[PDB]
């Protein structure tokens, strides 16, 4: 496991369920290439994206949509999704979590770079 | 003027207007000693709290009285209130601005401090 | 005027500056298409990317160069930029200010939408 | 375990390690009893703090030592520590993680709050 998405919802204090991620890695034409997607789990998580053998060295995007996540809760929200663009650096052993803290007018995201 | 404290809304995107905020010295005694006190206005700001010469060094807290600005908005909040606390003017005056952003169960604070 | 951005530096608790900004709008063949750019002041502010005649209901795309920030500050940073997508003037014209608090491996945005 | 505590340093982009925190518990009198303590694990979390039937209705005051952890590694920080003030109520079955996302002048702290 690579590459894990947590995503945590600061209005109802809980994990943010059932989102949509959507990860694209950058191509030679300098386009956004489908890589991997899925839905956060009962516990705001996404794992399994990818395996070590495909996530190379490149840039990659991961997208939260956020905007479907508030408009099934009712409540009005400011952006279309959350957008997380970085390196992968094979700067020895590496394990990245992108964690995502929404609320309706702002996010934050942070990444958690481990050597397993 | 030194002190400002800034608060915004996450839910609405919004300044977060009508917080009560208190704000505290710490004693030679090291008690919590009450030293300005307001209430942020319609730009979610709160200026005037002190002066350049009673601002002198010291601790300070800044409450920030959350849980009271989100049930009169009717939504259920985690926190009793935000606390902010740091050593100011211990390398000669500074003007301190005290931001502070707010979600139901959730916040952030971040200090910009000028010479 | 209708549309402002701040930045703010969480490791040295200033204004973020000379930080570049690339704004776009979507287009009606689904590209995004420049729009406005400019560079954080000493303020940490970026003013006068638009006007209320050019600033028409749409997607917008605010991009923060937050890598070559940090990279000038000596700072390994992770991320490339940060990215803030949004739907503007839906409801008519509004004023928009989108705040961007960085630290190396974290940032958080937020909107304060005033009418 | 009813309260966790988690830490996460956003200038390394990792687990904020052996940071100390103690927990307190508003005595009758108005005053702050300590709870219990610990320090984070290499993971950034503290676990074991206290037991369900210890763990009561009451308000309680999580301190993050910020400074320490700042002062260790060379940086300059501005708040003394993080102090997170909250009520817990019996509304059904709860798990209470504290999480702090932790830089030098600024400072984040979300509730997630579960039914187990
Ligand atoms: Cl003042
Ligand atoms: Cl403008
Ligand atoms: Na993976
Ligand atoms: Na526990």
């Amino acid at each position: 496991c690579p590459l894990m998405v947590k995503v945590l919802d600061a209005v109802r204090g809980s994990p943010a369920i059932n989102v949509a991620v959507h990860v694209f890695r950058k191509a030679a034409d300098d386009t956004w290439e489908p890589f991997a997607s899925g839905k956060t789990s009962e516990s705001g998580e996404l794992h399994g994206l990818t395996t070590e053998e495909e996530f190379v060295e490149g840039i990659y995007k991961v997208e939260i949509d956020t905007k479907s996540y508030w408009k099934a809760l009712g409540i009005p929200p400011f952006h279309e999704h959350a957008e997380v663009v970085f390196t992968a650096n094979d700067s020895g052993p590496r394990r990245y979590t992108i964690a995502a803290l929404l609320s309706p007018y702002s996010y934050s995201t942070t990444a958690v770079v481990t050597n397993p």
